[PDB]
């Protein structure tokens, strides 16, 4: 049982419901605003000093992230996020919340003229707090990478099959944590360095992640670097 | 009674309404999403808070269960290699404030990861999770019953396809083995049987007669009646 | 930056949050009710005079959209939607809202005895307003089509790859805007005319669409009949 301490997460008073609604909206802002490059909308999700971790970015502040994202546009980074289940753990005494947003990362790549997707199921974790004005903001963001897969875009062909089986060979896959191996191979081939100390549902960092989430709910200071 | 022409001709509170109705629909919607967020993550305390103490659940591989028996057989399934996840993909609520009854309609994809002869693959099943909700003595929304419409089914390659893997998977997903099961969850049932689970072949789809049975119970629930999904 | 002017979209007053919740529910009604043929539930999403656009129907009234959707059932149209991220831009001064609902359109097809899905990721845009009873209603609906893919249903086979390559040729795909090419091909083969003038994330109509969205938020009249 990774979450034995229960906070406000179902039912509750109207204020608690509304706070959980507002934090869920904040989290979904990643799927809605980042995919569409609605950058003012996106930046409103975060504290001014917020820190983000991604596969290809590693660690970033929020405008570090915004502009390395905008530069992802021209050298062919095409990433989308299907939101598929969002709920919130809320501590009204500390005004702290954890947003748990399940997503599929779907990234569209091209290898030797063949288009394909990599699809990675995961949990985005948003560490949120009310700022001095009563507005929820995300101070930290990190991802549990759960499972991933290769996805053809066109009808398969034996030609394309054997060209792609070369890049997604085992030897290239195992050098990355089980959970985001296909994503890592594909993004490496695009030329990004991979942050390989990212949490999955198989490795050490799982527990590190949940520990941070628990300390966050209790009102404590954390550091996700 | 239910037709495919219009299965839901009587409208309840499902959009707009009073602030109190909106909040009740929000709370029921959250409860439903608890399945995808909490069950996948084995957050069992959070999960159990979704249900009445006596709640009844149906799945393909478990058949009928209580919430307690379902929790137990679930936690044991992850050592038997069961790796099921749920993508939530559209949840709304029908609310009857006169009976304080609600129906949560939660679209999902069941996505289960399997292995066959060293070949990993997913089965993805699009469906409607139906939560039959009521308010308990503390005024909290709780799911008394849960059951699924299994709509459509597909095999999903995890790695790049290979001819070797193509025809070694063809042996398992033969029409012979597929058509033992209702259209809607055939691939899912073949794969879970290969895992050794007994399949409940009596579950609603969008093509069998249990479709009507399901909608009929949903209607009776909205009207405040007692139902029994063991049938 | 496509959305430079900010309206109510996060936090705000309790009334603003509740209005954004009501608009989000309205948008999700497309995936929950249309898929399940809950037509009376679906109809309550729209103003009486609402207009809708899809690839396979083009411009429709809500009443005519419902009728041709019913007619699609025995023409073999089996369309579903996976909702995958919905937020709302709200202007409380005009009581106007834009519902942005990400989805995957997932449509089941058959070609030469082989079944398959087309999956198309997109943004459903609901142009909503509070009506004179204070109910949120959509007056306009149109879609940004972002990207699509072929999806095998069964275990792949050399024969079925062979057969399907005939339908999803590059010559057949190139007739349609990048964003919904596989979807347009498969729906054309179902017998429908395709509306080739829908917004994508690659064509000029993208800007036309966002222009209308901004004018809608300001309380102005728009017309999406292009
Ligand atoms: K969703």
């Amino acid at each position: 049982e990774p979450w034995p301490q229960l906070y406000s997460h179902l039912n509750g008073t109207n204020e608690e419901v509304l706070d959980r609604m507002k934090v869920a909206e904040l989290c979904k802002g990643w799927s809605v605003y980042r995919d569409a490059s609605e950058w003012a909308n996106f930046k409103e999700m975060f504290t001014p000093d917020a820190n983000i971790w991604t596969t290809w970015s590693g660690a970033q502040t929020i405008d570090s992230f915004i502009q390395i994202s905008k530069d992802g546009k021209d050298k062919g980074a095409f990433i989308m996020h299907r939101e598929c289940g969002t709920l919130v753990d809320l501590n009204p005494k500390t005004q702290r919340a954890i947003g748990k947003m399940k997503t599929t990362i779907t990234q569209r790549f091209e290898y030797e003229g063949v288009p394909f997707d990599i699809d990675c199921d995961n949990y985005f974790i948003f560490f949120c707090l009310k700022d001095s004005n009563g507005d929820w903001k995300a101070r930290w963001y990190k991802v549990f990478y759960v499972k991933d897969k290769f996805v053809p875009v066109g009808v398969p062909t034996a030609e394309n099959m054997e060209k792609l089986a070369k890049l997604f060979s085992k030897e290239n896959l195992e050098q990355y944590p089980w959970g985001y191996q296909y994503l890592a191979v594909a993004q490496a081939n695009l030329g990004y360095p991979i942050d390989k100390k990212l949490p999955t549902w198989k490795n050490e960092l799982y527990h590190t992640m949940y520990d941070a989430m628990k300390e966050w709910m209790e009102g404590k200071e954390i550091d996700l670097h």
